[PDB]
């Protein structure tokens, strides 16, 4: 059987360590047994392809420039102008460090940010910059180690893990690898792969890196890694040390439209072979962004800019009647549909019991709306939609300051002993936990049993105190994303944030009229209609 | 059946893209029809239909009940009793280089092994590795670079 | 199968003592079958496989000079010179550390303090001492048996608590393992965690450690324990059979500052391969140390810090034009950004309803806030936090208090028919026994029954008996350190803490001023506006 | 959403004939008949208010007229999506009346006639709308 001799010859093909070498060979003279019982030439053929044709000693050469790579990030959307300037101080760092302490350092680049916006990209003009390759690897369901370690070497039909496949793939040692969604693996079957993955992470025991397949370890060693995220409260501890957060935030409606002309569009009327011949004018990209996407990015964008080069192809290909094929923004729904969503959120005319509350899912700021009933009774407090009694303390604080503040807002001057309070708060157990949504729920009490209405896009956050002192949070910048993804101009802040603002880069501000305030009376004299 | 005036619409706007083709236009990024349905609502007679439209020879090869890389793949090819993949099978069944095939109920699949064969699934699927694709009981790269698909399910949450 | 003809070896190969054979036949009954799909055959060889590899018949080189340990733990963290002392008269006293030895006491030598301290690298230290291994796990995250102990060895996915996993990644048979957060546990499946560790308690007991998954038992003896914890509130009383308490306090300003110029630049440097081509000054550092970090650790040092070399490596990337920069103390801001908190508690302004007390918490004794809420209403009291009772109890006695001291400071003489008070701690839920924040909260309801307003940067603490005295507390170490670096001079304190003023250096006791009272009626006089 | 339609119902006891309290003294057993929806989530929440209130105030609710949406807890009545599907549901199981909410009008137009030709959808906006329609027996 020459299958033998190209198992040999295999062996004789590719470069490989000495115990890797001498393992091979006492293990190709294993052979002329059973091919078809237990098949002792066959899962033993298996394994020796398995180690001959995985890369040993092959390299891809590599970039020392950072401004090259300066270049290539102010070419993929619009450059942020922000975070790509975190990705040049890591790769600085990495620069200096290869004069031999390159070991136990360096933390791995988790990059934080709602899904679709430009992390995969990211990696992409990291790897052109750099003359690496490319590979993903989803770690979405992920629960046995195995997957990642490897399996044992039993039977015909066993398989090595998924590192040692993407190693496969590439012709090289050292590529790139995007391991996406790092903090959406579970464990409910034997070995919990955390500890799996601090063997592949770290850059002292990546280099010891467990094989169940293989017998010799492999060497994860010069593999730059990189690696998505969504949410830092799935991330545990362990995993939390050598990890620098790189914060993507989201994205605005300005830089969406220039991301759409420099870099969406045309690319889908290349898709759909129109070249040169449908041209949309820019009103209808903002009337195609305000209307037809609620996200963080480049989904929902690429979705509609899809369906109008394919219905442009299907009408271009029943007669060719024009020279070029302009779009306004008023003939977008023959191309699309009936309106989705609201022009702004100014559509939105005051409610009589319910505040508006920016907040921040981790896969996409939104608005909140608490919604509050006032229903005759005794006293409780009842706050449904999965809280804990953090949002029972804040609603019981700012029930504390109209107890403080009856005859300010024109309420009965008992009313704790005869009004029960139903609270829905939907999906207030998001991160930045807790209240900073304090000054909502204030908002949200007034406006229930002063029965006076409150204002919308009018929209806020925040924390409150006893006395009633607005305190400062932290992250404007996400909660402010939020309200200017979501289509509101107008935001109620803590006076003791103007220190947060002036950090703010200026696309994301300038649209925004913020409206500071230090008390929950500021915000009961603004937000509502009447000043009850 | 009656004409459903709405998804032989966006049949006939899949198949326009697929008009503006047939250069070196390295456009391949493209979506693979799932069709979507209740028990019974008229697929496989949308996939004869087109398939005689086109002038092609429709062939069902359908994959239910599916976890294991060995009915799409091949075998020890050392005894008898090797035997390839439903693929090549069905390209033995029928006979063109560029037939339509239907498949089915690709929302049944299941796993009792190592590895989702939906991965195995996503070799001859996409319009690149499909150019290189081979079983252990085959050689050398069989391609499917001219072979349209279509598929079917009954739930886009599996 | 063929890997029997292995395993045959594999048991008589590794040095294996009688009793193990004795559990090398019992999982040899079940062996010598095929494999084809038994589930309960392939967890008995992996069973078997950590029967095999563990290793057998191995001491270490255990030095036991004292001067040795010393001169190592002179290069630790900073010295401490005490409880280095403690540590090292530990090894000059015990010659019973399994050495000349009789059944008297094996103490389990805990750690509490605070989270950052190099409690751990000494931990690194005297495992370079005593020249054996090192290994270190949290029990923290810890409910269950099932870490401990194995499952229940009858199906496949039985497997060992790491314990077992830990002594396998030790190649020799006695080390020296770590346990961290050993008092963060709760009684949740398999019974109670703390019942596993009874069983690891004693160094017989521990001996003879079976399992669910274990059969006949393995040897835990030799291998010297230690334990490292953070709570400062509570001590778990089953490990209170042999045990013995080493404390780490905080650190002065100007400690900290030592330790920045000592060990921790040098390694933020290392860190980014710098040449220590920038230099900051002491005058910057404690900048630094004032403007951003509030802790009693290493921790925000270490990380500020290498932000600092991190940009510092950017921009000398982009050329070099140095051969130092000196940074001083105005540019900082080029590097770190804003700086968060402030030089400066000037700016307090006495508030109506507040207090500002020393609380102790598992990061040592800290500042904070009590606010109060006088409503109107019934008479009430409730609490938030969910607090230890002994905030809740010194409530009921400075509450009494007042009622004792009615027109004396100008209140209305009934409050407890119309006034409800709400209490806000931000933690009290600690297991600190006793109040320290007794005259605090008594402090904060005197001053909002009053509606006059309260002094802040007036740090207060301690107890109130019943007779209107101020109860001793312990622990006044790194509350007065915590005191003094937040920016607060005057201290409020019992007489009967008076020798504990002699526990500190002075350079805590010339920043500061402690008022030795005993008569509440004495702080009242001190702290409001008006002079009652 | 059982609670929420309890809310409303809670402000609303004078409106529909209930005792002036109600929270006090019914406890309520509710069956859902159904195994797993991969639908999830409440696309029938007028349909348990509705049950709500002909039970407790033991008037009919006539199971003539289908019925879909979502409530909050003043009324209003949000809008649901997969209206092809509900309608065609609703037409195969040969009922012609659906109440859907009025923030569906702009969806109730890109269907195809061979659906629309059948039905007689009566848009409505809060939740005393379909409290007009499907209570007539108030004695």
């Amino acid at each position: 059987l020459s299958d033998l001799e190209a198992l040999r010859k295999k062996i004789e093909e590719v470069g490989m360590p000495e115990a890797v070498k001498t393992k091979a060979l006492k293990e190709l003279d294993r052979l002329e047994r059973m091919q078809q019982g237990s098949p002792e030439a066959t899962v033993a053929r298996t394994y020796l392809d398995w180690l001959t044709e995985v890369p040993w000693s092959k390299a891809d050469p590599e970039v020392l420039d950072i401004n090259h790579t300066r270049q290539v990030l102010d070419e993929d959307h619009y450059g942020l102008k922000d975070v790509k300037e975190r990705i040049l101080e890591y790769l600085a760092v990495r620069q200096l460090t290869q004069g031999l302490d390159v070991r136990n350092k360096a933390p791995i680049l988790v990059l934080v940010g709602p899904p679709g916006v430009g992390k995969t990209s990211l990696g992409r003009s990291i790897a052109r910059s750099m003359n690496r390759k490319f590979h993903r690897i989803s770690l979405g369901g992920v629960r046995d180690e195995a997957e990642i370690r490897g399996h044992r070497r039993t039977y015909i039909g066993a398989m090595p893990g998924k590192l040692i496949h993407a190693m496969k793939q590439v012709g090289v040692i050292n590529p790139v690898i995007l391991l996406d969604e790092i903090d959406k693996m579970s464990s409910d079957w034997r070995g919990d792969p955390a500890s799996a993955m601090l063997e592949v992470l770290d850059p002292e025991q990546n280099n010891t890196f467990t094989d169940h397949y293989l017998d010799v370890p492999y060497d994860l060693s010069k593999v730059f890694f990189i690696t998505t995220a969504n949410t830092l409260q799935t991330i545990p501890r362990p995993l939390l040390d050598r990890m620098e957060v790189i914060e993507i935030p989201g994205y605005t409606n300005m830089e969406k439209q220039a991301i759409a002309r420099q870099y969406l569009w045309p690319k889908q009327v290349r898709e759909s072979g129109m070249e040169g011949r449908i041209e949309v004018t820019d009103a209808a990209i903002l009337r195609v962004i305000s209307e037809y996407t609620r996200e963080a990015g480049v989904r929902g964008l690429e979705r509609e800019l899809g369906k109008i080069a394919r219905k442009g192809a299907k009408f271009w290909l029943e007669g060719a009647w024009e020279g070029l094929r302009t779009i306004d923004a008023s003939d977008i729904p023959t191309y699309l549909g009936i309106p989705r969503y609201r022009p702004d959120k100014a559509e939105t005319e005051p409610q009589v019991g319910t505040a508006q509350g920016l907040a921040w899912t981790p896969v996409g700021g939104t608005l909140l709306t608490i919604e509050v009933a006032a229903v005759p009774g005794s006293g409780k407090l009842s706050l449904t939609g999965q809280l804990g009694e953090v949002m029972k303390e804040s609603a019981q604080a700012a029930l504390t300051y109209l107890r403080a503040h009856t005859q300010d807002y024109g309420l009965p001057e008992d009313f704790y002993n005869k009004v029960d309070l139903h609270v829905h708060v939907p999906d207030g157990a998001t991160p930045k936990d807790g209240p900073s949504a304090g000054i909502t729920m204030a908002t949200a009490i007034a406006s229930a049993l002063s029965r006076r209405p409150a204002r919308m896009d009018i929209a806020m956050t925040g924390e409150v105190s006893l006395r009633g002192k607005v305190m400062p949070i932290g992250g404007v910048k996400e909660k402010l994303l939020a309200a200017h993804q979501a289509g509101i101009h107008k935001i109620v802040l803590p006076k003791d944030n103007e220190a947060q603002l002036e950090e703010l880069p200026k696309e994301v501000l300038e649209g925004l009229e913020i409206k500071l305030v230090e008390d929950v009376g500021e915000v009961l004299e603004y937000l509502l209609l009447p000043e009850p």
